[PDB]
């Protein structure tokens, strides 16, 4: 159907989770399985670096944006377009998008909104998919994501 939007939102999200909760989620990934944990793992390592080399920024937009409950939330998608689509797109910046969205997605479980996480991570994959199709596919996808930060 879409598989291109269905596997960013299980990458996107299970990253987010992971980050939040800090615990691994052993189910099978769907389609595509072998890709999305290869990107996965590559994630885990240059996401979590972006949020330790850009900590005072990170931390300087999270205040900004002043995220108490699911309205603040809601508004996040309108700010994501404004910084991250308006721009010229390569991986780094989409690393970014998801990174600082991990960072979200604890700050959202510090202040017991948990339940905001999964719909956060369906709103930055509605961004990255819906705004960079074009660019994602011209670049191979996860495929190409995978490749691009291969060690
Ligand atoms: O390359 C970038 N900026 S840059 O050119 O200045 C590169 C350096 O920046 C350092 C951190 C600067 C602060 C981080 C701002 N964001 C976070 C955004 C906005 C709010 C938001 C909410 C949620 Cl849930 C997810 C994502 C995002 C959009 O994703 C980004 C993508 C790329 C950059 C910055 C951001």
């Amino acid at each position: 159907e879409d598989e291109l939007y269905r596997q960013s939102l299980e990458i996107i999200s299970r990253y987010l989770r992971e980050q939040a909760t800090g615990a691994k989620d052993t189910k099978p990934m769907g389609r595509s399985g072998a890709t999305s944990r290869k990107a996965l793992e590559t994630l885990r390592r240059v996401g979590d670096g972006v949020q330790r080399n850009h900590e005072t920024a990170f931390q300087g937009m999270l205040r900004k944006l002043d995220i108490k409950n699911e309205d603040d939330v809601k508004s996040l998608s309108r700010v994501m377009i404004h910084v991250f689509s308006d721009g010229v797109t390569n991986w780094g910046r989409i690393v970014t998008l998801i990174s600082f969205g991990a960072f979200v997605a604890k700050h959202l479980k510090t202040i017991n909104q948990e339940s905001c996480i999964e719909p956060l991570a369906e709103s930055i994959t509605d961004v990255l998919v819906r705004t960079k199709r074009d660019w994602l596919v011209k670049q191979r996808g996860w495929d190409g994501f995978v490749e691009f930060f291969h060690v």
